């Protein structure tokens, strides 16, 4: 311990059973495999969301969708200014909703920890220039997508940067040279030779190599992988996957959600898990060669469920997979996902954790293991009427021992699908439209058989939860059931 240093790698739209180690039976995830060999693989963990920004939100707030400021996607850069790179038109501000500048993030926690802060990848949480950037809410390093929309080019006109050690006054934008030379879309889309997860490893990777034994360091690596668009480098990664995979399917393009159109989608997608894979392998590697492995705490994950974006064929990649669903639905398949945790001699090896918890719960769990005790009366904001912590710490699980608390629910809402979500342990609620649906997934993991009608007092208990856990958000509407 001695502030032990963590590292969080949260990947973006990888489903439950998309990794080798959760039964997938076509991609290679050997170091990722490894990790779970030497670790903790929980069954039971949940996004705060079935969708990218709200999840993350939940991840940075410690606040289910019932409560956080960001409850979906919400973008700024629709009516933004043109400004050119090249002959290529590109929008003049982007991102998505801001965090709420009067609730604490967990990066600003880890910094009043006395912890150095870095995050290498899409950071989704507010535009630029907007009160939530990553310079102004806790992280000291940033490199990687402001934009979740600007993330759909894997050869993006330009990254974002905010680096304390340059001496940046706040985010900029590092355009891409090569890239700009070309277009975003069409034949000549895949000349563009920067290839985006490759630039932001590279930069998290040069950010591991600073750190030493001395300060504590808190990385969040959200790389994209493996969110669409299925654009990679044609490299021995992809081409075994294209002579393992025959017959093959293509992706047409769509421009307007900036995916290039692409051929041998299941040797994409398949690729893009294994390059993350290895990416995976070499931040471990890396943590070896410093001697930093025992007091490092690293934990991959997944923000949300599976995609069918950009070429990707969850049918074909869901064949031997036990849940129903993707991104977007509060169906199990949207919000259950990989979640495997190595620190060794502290989390017991080649184990399995059934505990069922949530990304809001990451917030208490990492307080405890840095020994910040009463989180909450020292980062609850007293100006607010009421300041929301949802989290129950799940440390002692990840430790192997006593005293862990358990959730009566787990809750999220949804505003595209209009959809809310409750688990009580072995019960399972979906509201759809305003009207419950109610599932055991003892009995019935694949939520094939909606049971309301047999247990109405089952269905008021969750509908009571959902009543007394939710509060209004103007800009994400979701409908209650009838009380
Ligand atoms: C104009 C518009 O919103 N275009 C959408 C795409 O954004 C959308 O993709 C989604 O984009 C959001 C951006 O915050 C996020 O990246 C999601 O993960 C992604 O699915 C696409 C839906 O497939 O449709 C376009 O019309
Ligand atoms: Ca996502």
């Amino acid at each position: 311990n001695t502030k032990p240093n963590i590292l969080f790698i949260l990947c973006d739209d990888m489903g439950y059973g998309d990794l080798g180690c959760y039964g997938q039976p076509f991609i290679r995830t050997p170091h990722l495999d490894a990790m779970a060999s030497e670790g903790m693989r929980f069954t039971q963990a949940y996004a705060g969301s079935p969708v990218s920004a709200p999840s993350r939100a939940s991840f940075m707030t410690g606040q289910h969708t019932g409560h956080c400021e960001v409850r979906g996607n919400k973008e700024y850069w629709t009516n933004a200014p043109t400004v050119m790179y090249g002959n290529n038109k590109e929008y003049a501000v982007v991102g998505q909703h801001p965090y709420d500048p009067d609730h604490v993030i967990l990066p600003e926690i880890m910094k009043e920890n006395g912890y150095t802060t870095g995050m290498f990848g899409k950071w989704a949480g507010g535009y630029e220039g907007s009160c939530s950037t990553p310079d102004k809410r806790g992280i000291d390093e940033y490199f990687g997508y402001i934009c979740q929309f600007q993330a759909h080019l894997y050869y993006p006109n330009f990254l974002n940067r905010y680096s304390k050690a340059l001496g940046d006054t706040g985010v900029v934008r590092v355009i891409m040279d090569e890239n700009i030379k070309y277009p975003m879309y069409g034949a000549d889309y895949q000349k563009r030779p920067q290839y985006s997860a490759d630039m932001i490893h590279q930069k998290a990777m040069e950010w591991l190599d600073e750190q030493d034994g001395k300060q504590p360091f808190f990385g969040v690596l959200t790389y994209t992988l493996p969110h669409a668009e299925l654009v990679q480098p044609e490299d021995s990664i992809l081409n075994e996957y294209k002579e393992k995979f025959n017959p093959d399917k293509s992706y047409k393009g769509s421009e307007g959600s900036r995916y290039n159109a692409i051929t041998h989608v299941h040797a994409q997608f398949a690729g893009m898990i294994t390059r993350l894979d290895y990416y995976v392998g070499e931040v471990l590697k890396k943590l070896k060669e410093k001697g930093l492995d025992e007091n490092t705490l690293v934990i991959f994950s997944s923000d949300n469920g599976p995609h069918e974006e950009g070429g990707a064929d969850p049918t074909f990649f869901g064949r031997d997979g036990k849940l129903r669903g993707l991104k977007r639905q509060c169906y199990e398949g949207g919000i259950r996902i990989p979640f495997i945790a190595r620190w060794p001699g502290r989390v017991p090896a080649g184990t399995v954790n059934d505990h069922i918890c949530a990304f809001y719960d990451l917030m208490p769990t990492f307080c405890e293991i840095i020994g910040e005790k009463n989180y909450v009366k020292k980062y609850a904001n007293k100006d607010k009427e009421v300041d929301y912590f949802d989290g129950i710490s799940f440390a002692p699980t990840l430790l192997g021992k006593k005293k862990q608390k358990e959730h009566d629910f787990l809750y999220w809402e949804f505003n595209e699908t209009n959809q809310i979500g409750v688990r009580m342990g072995d019960w399972k609620m979906v509201v759809k439209k305003g009207i419950p649906f109610l599932y055991n997934l003892a009995t019935d993991i694949h939520e094939d058989n909606n049971v309301a009608d047999q247990h109405p007092e089952i269905v008021e208990k969750m509908k009571a939860v959902i009543f007394a856990q939710h509060t209004p958000n103007p800009h994400f509407s979701v409908t209650l059931p009838e009380k």
